[PDB]
């Protein structure tokens, strides 16, 4: 009952597959208006087509997250379709193992995609959710962002950096009537699993859902790890 | 949807008044069957009754977690009542500031309350857990288990345990299918103290039970079937102290 979100309307960027495609149709069947982005414009056309067969309301667009002009037309799109802009997922971004010698392009890399994208769009977006009297942003950040491991120095940074960016933002924006949070997924299709299988996307769908819903109002600056408990 | 908690069985403690009184009557308006329990048993009937006259199923006990004739009483009674048991709230603890040279029965026995007990309580709870085909513990902790503060030698570093308890145990139990989690509440409201409370707290209002029976309803629910390990902190964005 306030794990719905009538009423919403979520942006959601990466979403053509995987977790994010499931943090789309999840919220579109929980009551939401859904504006599905991906790098690929055919992947997020196809989610949205498919959100809108199944009865929600949902537009898709192309929205490469690192190219200014493409936030920019994802925030313009939300609005001169939906007429404000409640939710924001951030779940666009990516990266992995890499050799402590990698280029400095690589490094610099994992910041541009998986901090600076959404830092910006956390920007375009927080003037309007709070113009809509409240809002909930949700990062999708990564396991090694609290590990620490080998070959993690610009995954394991950068997914950090969106972690403490999280827990720090959420002072700067609770003013304005908008809640920040992080998931840090774990794999999602065992011995150090103990739950004992893989995760489903839905698996991440459900705890986005509960922390973008007004069910979590008072939960703002958290990164919640969904991993089976490994 | 998977926010229900159709044909559970929670053991709920210290749940006569507060966050516990809160989670037992957000658990059972969700489908769950209800054990209330509180160390004063008229205030844990009075709380089943109100579960029954709105529709829902509940029986109130007394348990003082820190004795274990009844911890085992109270997992006898869930079962002779219900069953079964799928989840188990460990909302009873204490304790507050305390002065650096206290007396060592006041150290002690905030481990006893926050810590031994809902341990016990764990592991009484988790072989019907597994029989019953997988549950979820929920252990609710304070902030004061991450946070460092002046005063804080017993309630600081029992709280820190169970968190940490809560982290490790969920590599104990998962293989049994029991998730186990924790909430941390910040300052939860059960004029110019207030005001400075507010000033650290982003969302810029104090916290109501409510806030933390949805976070324990989650949590507890199969939408958070594979979330265990994790200490959720429920704070408006801050911290109060
Ligand atoms: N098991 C996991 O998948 C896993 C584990 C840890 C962390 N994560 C994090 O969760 C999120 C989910 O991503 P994923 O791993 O499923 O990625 P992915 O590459 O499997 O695909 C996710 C979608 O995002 C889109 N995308 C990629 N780059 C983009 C960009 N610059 N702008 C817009 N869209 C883009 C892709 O086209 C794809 O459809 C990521 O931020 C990732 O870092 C995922
Ligand atoms: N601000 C907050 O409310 C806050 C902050 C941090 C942590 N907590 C924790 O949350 C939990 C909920 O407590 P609350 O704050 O709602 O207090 P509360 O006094 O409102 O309710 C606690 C209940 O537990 C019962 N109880 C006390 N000792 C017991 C024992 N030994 N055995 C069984 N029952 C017992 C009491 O009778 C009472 O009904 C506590 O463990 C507390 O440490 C609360």
């Amino acid at each position: 009952s306030p794990f719905h979100l009538n009423d919403a309307v979520a942006i959601v960027t990466g979403a053509a597959a995987g977790i994010g495609r499931a943090i789309a149709g999840t919220f579109a069947k929980a009551g939401a208006s859904v504006v599905v982005t991906d790098l690929k414009s055919e992947g997020a056309e196809a989610v949205a087509a498919a959100i809108r067969q199944a009865g929600g309301k949902a537009i898709g667009l192309e929205c490469n997250v690192t190219d200014e002009q493409h936030r920019e037309a994802v925030i313009k799109a939300a609005l001169d379709q939906f007429g404000k802009i409640t939710v924001l997922v951030n779940n666009a971004g990516g990266g992995g193992p890499k050799p402590f010698d990698m280029p400095m392009s690589d490094f610099e890399w994992a910041f541009k995609l998986n901090l600076f994208s959404l830092f910006r769009l956390s920007q375009l977006a927080a003037p309007h959710m709070q113009k809509a009297g409240g809002g909930a942003i949700l990062n999708i950040s990564s396991m090694a962002g609290e590990n620490t491991n080998v070959r993690m120095a610009s995954y394991g940074s950068s997914k950090a950096a969106v972690n403490h960016l999280t827990r720090n933002i959420a002072f700067d924006v609770g003013p304005m009537g908008i809640r920040v949070n992080a998931i840090a997924p774990g794999a999602i299709k065992l011995k150090h699993t103990p739950l004992g299988r893989l995760g489903e996307a839905q698996d991440i769908a459900n705890a986005a859902l509960f922390l973008c819903s007004p069910a979590a109002a008072w939960i703002s600056g958290q990164v919640l790890t969904v991993s089976g408990g490994g």
